[PDB]
Parts: structure tokens; C-alpha cells; sequence
């Protein structure tokens, strides 16, 4: 009749398929942490710090749907910050759990540990609602199983984070367990009906007039969850499909009218051109940010441009608030066929030709390392890219169908990758126990999160960890500062970090050659997810994609500029 | 003639005695960092992240008085609040100075990296705004030069983060460099004449009439910078003189005077009896926080009570708004041994015996180990204790003359220690070669800010590194949940981490009995500070100080209470 509210927390998680919990213990949570123990099909990850734990969640999110993390009042949820204003960047649904000082204690202003020693109890509430969606801090047990749902509700569709308050002394106060028998509502409400029909016939209409119509999948296409509907889209029409780098995954990249990864001036020639070229474009979830384009540097020819987001719909000028990309896509179906009755297929670009042969003593380069790469993915691959050499490499990489990537194009923040996978790797257990979880860190970013490493090893997860070792911030260097000291780190022995935080069952190797990349790679058990691995590469200190080369100097001059 | 608005800021460091400068690098700041290497006496420490960054310039300002810490916008800042939040509530002087978008990237709101996707540039300023006690947000160099004076006075004069954003164009713009020839006032303003006058008149009557004074040195007597007043206040009054948990270090403890370490109820029966038994309390910079005090439990038996503030004074009921303690306690000391004369002086309570001889073999005990811990300490060492065991194990310690304790009891946030330690180094180093620098950290701890060790090895400072391996965190399992997992943590190989790490010069120990403990501590060549050293020191999982076991009991309570 009757349950904890700490665990009513965690069975409306485990309603909603969340299945691990992000975050460290502090006075203020122990109770409620207790409470996922009781709950069958629950764990607790054990992160080595609060970053580390939110940019996990993150990475849990991407790849499950949503994502918990639970810290403390004060130490905790101010460690997890950049992690949430990732997570609200880049729309990824983390609910951020605090566990705050007793109700009493706070009547009584108590000087408690964690606090800014002045009374204020409201202080870091305050700040994160500066980077979520919606907040609740409850202060009732009545209306707190609804606060608790509607939390849960928007952290999901919304998928931008959310944060949640709980006293200490409130969690293990009682609330009817007769609730959890009625679903949290998980869905959209519908379009306004006269909005989407005119959206919808408007679109049809100029379907049919277009000649090179193509479509343009970004990030909001990944995260706003349409990836079924615009391959529906893509395989009704015939049209030419391009992805952006914040969207690369989205699409299928073997699909035969796959176009190439589309960066306004920094594409290739012919993909650059087959997108600028088009008379009607169909952009499903832009998001248009500096790296994501090349410093904005889009040259559509067509006026004609139908841009579809998760909360309204733009057709040239014309803007149409509130309308829901979701439901115009899967209404579009039903007729777009008929639109694209009289469409002759324009033809694609093809794909970057394979290496060719060079001897296997070649050293290795990062400009053939990521034409190479697709050569070792599967499909159902996690491909998790950080900021700086690897984040630009990724997108010359061609991925198998069915490839989940994460690029945290926007937000940008070095180390996010290492949280990012160990998140990845939990959800991706969850799903299917053989999906293979593949990270490319650099060396500079590996130094601000090595510990969730830790966390890895302790619940026997194997990801691949590709760390590439170019002695310092190559991206950084590029920009400015080439032989700059604050461009250099201090150089870690990268394979002795798994045996240091005590792994027993792991691979180490290093590659430096052309030759000993094909062995590895190629290699019948190296490609079974039986163990975690790291893998070094030496790549050279200057050594970067063209693309990142390009951009740095846009970059410089955009901060530059008077 | 003219200098760099960025060069301008590190010149005034210096002149401020500001000489490591913390943080990482991002493209917003790269050009402000160039300027650190056209400043003779100016270094960039490189740190392995933000959080252990902001850690660091706090343990940098503790020792050397001020500090500042460099981030980028968006990714930087918010990774570094928790580091800030600290600084601010326990009286840090830091100034975050946050490299941001050019002013013409604003105007144009460009949706560039590290923003939150909105072009809204304010939040993060905002946020901050929080935790400082003043902000600047830089947009027109000609007041530039006075808005940087204003934030390094501010800083210093309040012990307080400062928020200074700096946008990367303004940064190589010129401002007139004789602005360097007049020195920014870094002095307290004078208190109000009548004021001052009243609150001493007053003290040094209730001072001639007390028969058993005593004084209570707490936090702010340190942070504030009265402790060669309150000593000498000391010495002139022979009154007997202790310490709280916060304060201790403040106070020299081998001096005859010297009663020992106040925590109300915790206290040892003789110094509990010794304080509240007093006539006349001087008490200097309180701050009753629930770890300083045992949970609030101070039984004062008289009400004749002189709180000296930074800010303010209170003679018992009275208050005197804006008399600040500097000046009060440097004027007592010119009358105050005349008001004291007729004082007979009470006995203060002995020192706790020094530990009974045992058998080499014994196993290390948490009780033996901080009253041995005496012995190793030297006058001028910097001794500094994580959250956890070893911050209620250090008040059992007898500390030298002259030595300053970092115990960060308010804010609490373990892994602050790791970052601490290294900007205590670099203080150190900077006003004494030889002064030493020894750390006390839960191996638990140590997890959330490990890659700070990476910045010591990398600039050869030369801490001594103790790491307390009790197999997890031995204070949450005192609190609630002893064998709940979530108080548990991966076992790591402590001693493979200087290596791990890239240290070339450097020793490794561990100790696990008496024996051990004395031979390698009274090492003449270990009592050198000759190289970086970590030692392993191997403990039971339930073992802890006395007067953590009440605490843990007593915060508990507080938190379950209904
Ligand atoms: C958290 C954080 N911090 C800092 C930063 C910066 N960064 C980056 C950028 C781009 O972002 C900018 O600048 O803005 S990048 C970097 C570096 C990295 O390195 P690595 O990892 O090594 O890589 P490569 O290139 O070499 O491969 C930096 C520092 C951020 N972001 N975040
Ligand atoms: C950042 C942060 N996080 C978390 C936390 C919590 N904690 C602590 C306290 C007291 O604070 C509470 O509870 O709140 S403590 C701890 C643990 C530690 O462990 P170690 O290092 O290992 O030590 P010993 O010696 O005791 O064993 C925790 C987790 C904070 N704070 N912060
Ligand atoms: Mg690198
Ligand atoms: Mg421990």
C-alpha cells in the first residue's frame, strides 16, 4: 500500500528504462541511495567525481533515451555543472537529482558543511536553473510524486536537463505505491491541427515543384529522436541525403543515396556543391554552430529551404512556432511519395576512395587513420569522438549502418568523451551485451577525466579506448600558439593507467605504423568486445584533418577580430 | 608609453605578489596567455583541469595571499565553480578571470562553441555572480585599467572570488602603461574614529576586570590576516589561548599559553571545562560550523563574550557595524598588557601524553598515527588534511610553531586537497625553498582530483604525499550505510601513480605498522624535501578518530530528523 518516496523515485526510473545512476554519495543522499538497492534491475555506477558522473549520464542518455545522476547539496551538484550545461547545449535529457539539507535543518539555518556558511539554502538551485529546462525542489510529500513525474516527463521530451531537489529527511516519508500503476505520460501533445496541416500541404507543394531537392539530417534529427522517420523519408523520395558533423549517425552512410558530411565551405568540393546546388532543401534538425559549418559558411543557393525542429517548423521566411518536427514527418509520409512522383535521381557523391597500399612501415597519419578507420567498424557501434584532432577526424570516417556517434560539437568540452563512454557503455550493455563501444580521445583531454576510467574496470565494461598521442593540444596549436607552453602537457605513460586503477582482465597496445593499425585492427579477436582496451597512437605533433586546419585560423580570427 | 590591456593584468599580479597564475587554456584566452611569458617572475601552471585548478589558486591564496585561476568561457568557468564556491565560503581571496567571446562575436550573437546555443553570452557571468563577492564584465578599455585595479583590491581586501571576464579582442588592445607607477591600494579602509575608539575603551575594561579570560582563535583569525596580532595579544595578556578545527594553525601550540582545540562537547574534558568555565571570552573570527563546533554544541557560562569580525565587532549584546578587527587588535596591543597586569594566570589544560612505546610489529592505528604525527612536523611546514578521517584526525596532532593548516571544514569538498597541495607548493616554493609541504588525503578522495599530481611532478614540487588506504570512505560508512557498495570505491595501485604520471625523480613508501611509521619518519634523508614523495599508508576500514565516530553520529541525526 504504501512506499518510501526515495523509491518511488527509482521504480518511476526503472518505468522509463533507466537502469544505472550516475552520480557520488554525500551525507545529504545516503538514504535515498539505499533505496535503489531495493529496487531490482537498479544500480549505482560508483563515479570518481561529479564531472566525470554528469558527462556519463550524458553519454547514458544518448544512447537509452534519458539519464539520472544524484549528487549533494552544494560539493556535488556544483562539481556536475558543466556537465548540465553540456547536456542543455546539446538537448541530452539528464535529470540531475540533489539531495538537500532536512527541511528542519534548513528552518533552522543551520551553518552546515556544504553550504556558503550565510543561511541561503536556495543558492545552487538558483544557478542550475540557468542551464535547465525546469526545476522542482520539493518541499511537500503530498505533491511530490507528481513534482517527481513531471520532472521525469520533461527531462524526456524535452530532452534538455532537469533539476530535482530532495530533502534528506523527505525520502524516507511515505507516499501510496497505488501511483506507480499509471505510466508516467512519456508522449508529445499533438500539433495545432490548422498549424500542421498548413505546414504539411505547404511542403507537398514544393516537393513537387523541386528538381534537386535534398535533405540535410543535423543534430536535432539524433536527439530529438526522427532518425526512423527521415530514413523513411530518404527511401520514399529518392532524394540525395547529406549529414552535418553534430548529425553524423544519424543517417544511414551506406544507404546508396548517402551524399557525404555536408560543412558549408570545408566539405568536399563535389558535396559542397551538390548541396549548395539544390532547389528545395529539406534541413531536419539544424543546429548551425561554428564547428558544425565551418564558421558559418553555407552558401544555399535556393531560397527554398524547409527547416524542420523539434518545436517549430520555418519554410523560407515563414515561421511557424509550436508546430513538432515529429508529427509532420510521419504525417509527410503518408503522401510524399505522390509529392515526388516526378523526381529523376540527381546523382551523389561518391564516398573517398579507399587508402591505397603503402608499405607497413608508413608511419601513421591522422588524414589516412580516419579514412582507414571504417575498415574496423560494425554496425550497432557506439563511435564516441572528443573535442580536438579526433572530433574533426571523425567526420572523414565512414561509419557502417546502424552507428550511434558522439561528437559534442557545440559544448566542446575536453574530457566530456571519457564520462561520455563509460555512460555509452552501461546503456549499450543494457541493449545488447555486444554492441562495442569505441572512444577517440586525445591525450590533452584524456588528463582532465582519467578517473571514470576507474569506473569502467569496476563494472567489468569494454570499451575501446583509442587515446591519441601527439604530445599536447594539437588542436589548440593549430589555433594559436604552436610552440606555446600552455599548448604542452606533462607526458603520461597512457598504458600503465589500466593495471594502476586496477584492472585485471585488459589489453594494452601501441601503433605507430600503418602496419601494426592494419594487424591490430584487422585482427579476429581484437574485434570481439571481450575485454577493455587502450590503444595508443602515435601520431605527430602538428599532424591534423584539413578540415581542423581550416577551421582553427576562422576560429583565431573570429576571437581576433576588433 | 602603452602596454597590452592582458600584459597590464600581469603586471599588476606581480606586483601583488601574484607570481603562478592556474587554470587551462582555451581559444578565448590564448592570447591572454601569451602575456604570463612577457612578465619576468610571472608562471602558467598548465593544471590537468579546471575543478583542480580553482582548488589550487584556493591553497595558492591560503599561503601566499591571493591568487588567480584563467578559464575559457562556458567549458572552463562552470568546471571551476565548485573550486570558487569553496573559496567563497570559507574567506579565499581568488580572482577568476574568464577569457570570453570578442565583443564583435556578441553584437552578432554567434552561435559559436561553448555557448549554450541561445546567444545569450550573460549566463555564466550570471551564475558566478553567485559565489563572488564582486563581478566585471570587460567591455570598453578605457575604464579596463581600473575595472582590473578594482577586482585584484576587491580579492584581496575582502578574501573573496572575484569574477573577471575579459574578451579575447580587448585583451591586445593598448592602455597607457604609466597607470603600472601608481600601486593599487591594497589597504583595509580606516574604521570610523568613535567606533574604533568605543569597541577598545570597552574591551580593555572588561579585560582589567576579568579573573579567568581566555581567547578562541577560529577561522577568520587566519583567513583575515590578524594572526600575528591575535599571538602577540597572546603574549601580552598571557591569557590562555586555543584553537578550534578551522582555526588551528593560527596559534602557536607550543607555546606555554597554548590550551588546546575547542569543539564544544568533542572537546577533551580539561579544555572543555577550561574555556566555558571563562569570565571573558575574546573570540577571533568564529565561524560555528556544524563540523567545527560538534554540531553547534558550544556551553559557554558567561555572556561577557568580544567577537572580532573582519567586518564587524559585538561586546555582548552590542553590535558595532563596520568596526573591522584589524586595526581593533593591532590598537589593543598597545594598552592591553597594562589592562591584564592585575591578571593571576590560570593553568591551561596539559597536552594529551605522548604515545607509549609498542612492539615494531604494531599494526597503524588512526589514534596512534596523529598523535605520532607530531614528531615528523617542523616549524614553517604547510600540513593540510582532506574531508575524511584525516581532517578530524589532524586536530589530535600537535602542530610546531609556525605552522600553517589547510582544513577546509566549512565547504568540504574532498578531492580540494589534491588541487590545494599544489598551489601550496607553488607558494611555498616562491617564499622559501625549504619550506615543506604534507598532505593527508582518503584514498576515496584522492579519486575526484588524482590528475593533480600530474602538475606537481611536471613543475618538480616536492610535496609529501600521505594517502590513507582504508579500502573507501570510512567517514560516509560512519555516518549510515557501513557495507552499502556506494560507500565503497575501485581499489587503485597508489604507489604506481607518480610513475603513471611521468615522474622521473621521486620515492614511493608504504607503512603499515609502527615500526614502519618510525623509521621512515624520523629518516633524516625523508625529512628532506628533496623530491615528491607519496606514501601508502595502510589502515583498517572502521578505524577513526574518537571525535569523528560523535560527529558522523551527530550529522546523521540531523539529516534523518522529521
Ligand atoms: C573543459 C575544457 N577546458 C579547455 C578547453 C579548450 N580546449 C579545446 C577548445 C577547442 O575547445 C578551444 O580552444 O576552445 S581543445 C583543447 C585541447 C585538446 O587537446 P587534445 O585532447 O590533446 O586533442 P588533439 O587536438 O591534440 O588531438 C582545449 C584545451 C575545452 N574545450 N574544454
Ligand atoms: C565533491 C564531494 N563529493 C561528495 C562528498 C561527500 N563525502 C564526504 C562528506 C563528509 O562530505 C559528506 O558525507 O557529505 S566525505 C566522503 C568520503 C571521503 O572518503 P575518504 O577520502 O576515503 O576518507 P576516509 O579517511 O574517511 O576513508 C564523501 C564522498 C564531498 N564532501 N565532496
Ligand atoms: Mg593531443
Ligand atoms: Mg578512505
Amino acid at each position: 500500500s504504501e512506499i518510501t518516496l526515495g523509491k518511488y523515485l527509482f521504480e518511476r526510473l526503472k518505468q522509463v528504462n533507466v537502469n544505472t545512476v550516475f552520480g557520488l554519495p554525500g551525507a545529504f543522499n545516503l538514504s535515498l541511495l539505499d533505496k535503489i538497492y531495493e529496487v531490482e534491475g537498479m544500480r549505482w555506477a560508483g563515479n570518481a567525481n561529479e564531472l566525470n558522473a554528469a558527462y556519463a549520464a550524458d553519454g547514458y542518455a544518448r544512447i537509452k533515451g534519458m539519464s539520472c545522476i544524484i549528487t549533494t547539496f552544494g560539493v556535488g551538484e556544483l562539481s556536475a555543472l558543466n556537465g548540465i550545461a553540456g547536456s542543455y547545449a546539446e538537448h541530452v535529457g539528464v535529470l540531475h537529482v540533489v539531495g538537500v539539507p532536512s527541511i528542519s535543518a534548513q528552518a533552522k539555518q543551520l551553518l552546515l558543511h556544504h553550504t556558503l556558511g550565510n543561511g541561503d539554502f536556495t543558492v545552487f538551485h538558483r544557478m542550475s536553473a540557468n542551464i535547465s529546462e525546469t526545476t522542482a525542489m520539493i518541499t511537500d510529500i503530498a505533491t511530490a510524486p507528481a513534482e517527481i513525474d513531471r520532472c521525469i516527463r520533461t527531462t524526456y521530451v524535452t530532452q534538455r536537463p532537469v533539476y530535482l531537489g530532495l530533502p534528506a529527511n523527505l525520502v524516507d516519508l511515505n507516499v501510496p505505491a497505488k501511483l506507480l500503476q499509471t505510466p508516467i505520460d512519456m508522449s508529445l501533445k499533438p500539433n495545432d491541427a490548422e498549424s500542421e496541416k498548413e505546414v504539411i500541404d505547404t511542403i507537398l507543394v514544393l516537393d513537387k515543384d523541386a528538381k534537386n531537392p535534398v535533405i540535410l539530417a543535423d543534430a536535432c534529427c539524433s536527439r530529438h529522436d526522427v532518425k526512423a522517420e527521415t530514413k523513411k523519408l530518404i527511401d520514399l523520395t529518392q532524394f540525395p541525403a547529406f549529414v552535418t558533423p553534430m548529425g553524423k549517425g544519424s543517417i544511414d552512410e551506406q544507404h546508396p543515396r548517402y551524399g557525404g558530411v555536408y560543412v558549408g565551405t570545408l566539405s568536399k568540393p563535389e558535396v559542397k556543391e551538390a548541396v549548395e546546388s539544390a532547389d528545395l532543401i529539406l534541413s531536419v534538425g539544424a543546429l548551425l554552430s561554428d564547428f558544425n559549418t565551418g564558421s558559418f559558411s553555407y552558401s544555399y543557393k535556393t531560397k527554398n529551404i524547409v527547416e524542420f525542429h523539434s518545436d517549430h517548423m520555418k519554410i523560407r521566411n515563414a515561421t511557424f512556432p509550436g508546430v513538432q518536427m515529429k508529427f509532420v514527418l510521419q504525417k509527410l509520409l503518408t503522401a510524399i511519395a505522390d509529392a515526388a512522383k516526378g523526381y529523376k535521381p540527381v546523382a551523389v557523391p561518391a564516398r573517398t576512395p579507399a587508402n591505397a597500399a603503402v608499405p607497413a612501415s608508413t608511419p601513421l597519419k591522422q588524414e589516412w587513420m580516419w579514412n582507414q578507420l571504417g575498415n574496423f567498424l560494425q554496425e550497432g557501434d557506439v563511435v564516441i569522438a572528443e573535442t580536438g584532432t579526433s572530433a574533426f577526424g571523425i567526420n572523414q570516417t565512414t561509419f557502417p549502418n546502424n552507428t550511434y556517434g558522439i561528437s559534442q560539437v557545440l559544448w566542446g568540452s575536453i574530457g566530456f568523451t571519457t564520462g561520455a563512454t563509460l555512460g555509452a557503455a552501461f546503456a549499450a550493455e543494457e541493449i545488447d551485451p555486444k554492441k562495442r563501444v569505441i572512444l577517440f580521445i586525445g591525450d590533452g583531454s584524456l588528463q582532465l577525466t582519467v578517473q571514470e576510467i576507474s569506473t569502467m574496470i569496476r563494472w567489468g565494461l569494454k570499451p575501446y579506448l583509442f587515446v591519441l598521442n601527439n604530445d599536447g593540444y594539437t588542436i589548440e596549436k593549430l589555433i594559436h600558439g604552436p610552440k606555446a607552453q600552455y599548448n604542452e602537457i606533462q607526458g603520461w605513460d597512457h598504458l600503465s593507467l589500466l593495471p594502476t586503477f586496477g584492472a585485471k582482465d585488459y589489453e594494452t597496445h601501441r601503433v605507430a605504423t600503418t602496419g601494426e593499425w592494419d594487424k591490430l585492427t584487422q585482427d579476429k579477436s581484437f574485434n570481439d568486445n571481450s575485454k577493455i582496451r587502450m590503444i595508443e597512437v602515435m601520431l605527430p605533433v602538428f599532424d591534423a584533418p584539413q578540415n581542423l586546419v581550416e577551421q582553427a585560423k576562422l576560429t583565431a580570427a573570429t576571437n581576433a577580430k576588433q
